[PDB]
């Protein structure tokens, strides 16, 4: 007798990820008139302010891919 | 008794990502105006400030790819 | 007794990472007019701040790609 | 006793045409297989023929603008 | 006695045509496999044909525009 | 005894023609295979063909402005 | 005597196929399928032709003119 | 004596097929199919053919014609 | 005397196949699929021919003409 081993494992696969602001169509988009106006203000701790007409904003922490593999053969 | 192994995997696939602003149309976007009038203000701590008509903004901590393989053959 | 291995492990697959702002079209953006007024402000502590009347931003941090082989034969 | 004429007519106006594709997202489009197999044909008279598995013809034979005007003061 | 004549039209107007295909989404559209088969045809007269999976076509012959104006004074 | 004849018509009017394809987007589009087999074709007067995968015409034989404007001051 | 006799005349003789038009003329698209025949005497066959024949045996023309 | 006489006279013949019009003539689809046909005699056989065929053993002219 | 007879006239023969249009004369596709068949006399036969044939044994003239 004998012994025949064939191991030919084929991977066509795909891992894809599509995360955020994709494709998207934005005709004309207008911001109005914005007036901000400040008189006799205290801030005791950290501000953070935004002002702005028109904002796009894209924050995009996941999207990760992990692909993991393992292949043995004992003989 | 010969033994024979053969030991030919084939890896074809895609680990892809595709993350933040992609393919986006931005068609005469217009940002209105801005008036920003501040008098008599008292800040003690951290000030960050951002002032603008139109903002596009894309931040990417994500999107990270790993692929690991291990092959192993033991006789 | 004759042994016969044939190792040919074959790797045509791809890791990718596409992050950030990537093909967007930008026809005509407008910024409108920007009008910062400040009078008797006073700051304690650290201002980091930014006037415009129109951004494009981008920031990646991520989009790394780690790629790990291992290929052992033992007789 | 004496005249005054004031011809001061304010022309502000758009004539505008937006004829064909505008701004439309073809995503991914697809034609199948084709296959034409011919055997013994005539053809006495002129022949047009077209094949193939995917198109985007866009014809604008109109659109276009007539702006006519005429301005007359007789005195 | 005396004549004052104060002549001042003023024009805002718009005149607009959209014709074709605005602003749609084609996602991922597919046309089929396509198979003619032919044999022991005879035409005596003009033939035309169009063989095709697919098709987009965006034909527009009409859309545009006449603004006809006249402004006649006379003393 | 006078006459004052004042002529200052003011013209900022727009005419405008957009025809064939713009600002869209072409996402991948894939023509499949075409085959075309042929065998005892007779032609006696003219052959227009064509053949191919994927096509992108865009034809405008439109558009095209005319702008006629008369100004007459008679005295 | 004055004899000036005068012949202006036409004798014409338009015989066959004279000034047709066959446009396209064409046929019905022919199969003939045969098996195990068997023919003893003469065969003529005609498949799909486009035979045009014309035969004058006539058409002749005769003038006799005579003067005293 | 004064003899002048005139012939402008015409003699015609017009025989056989004369400015017709034969558009697209043509066909349906002829099919013949035979099997283990016995023929003892002579076959004449026409399958899909446009024959058009003038005979014109006639469309002669005479003039006689005699003075004194 | 004054004899002066004229003759102007005309003698035409116009015999076939004159001044016609064929355009496109093309045919009926033609297959022809024969096994075993056997003939014992003559075969005359036409597939798919474009004959035009034309005879004139006719269409001759005679002019006999004759003064005293």
């Amino acid at each position: 007798g004998s012994v025949q081993i064939v191991y030919k494992p084929v991977d066509l696969s795909k891992v894809t990820s599509k995360c955020g602001s994709l494709g998207n169509i934005h005709h004309k988009p207008g911001g109005g008139q914005v007036e901000v106006k400040s008189e006799k203000l205290d801030f005791k701790d950290r501000v953070q302010s935004k002002i702005g007409s028109l904002d796009n904003i894209t924050h995009v922490p996941g999207g990760g891919n992990k692909k993991i593999e393992t292949h043995k053969l004992t003989f």
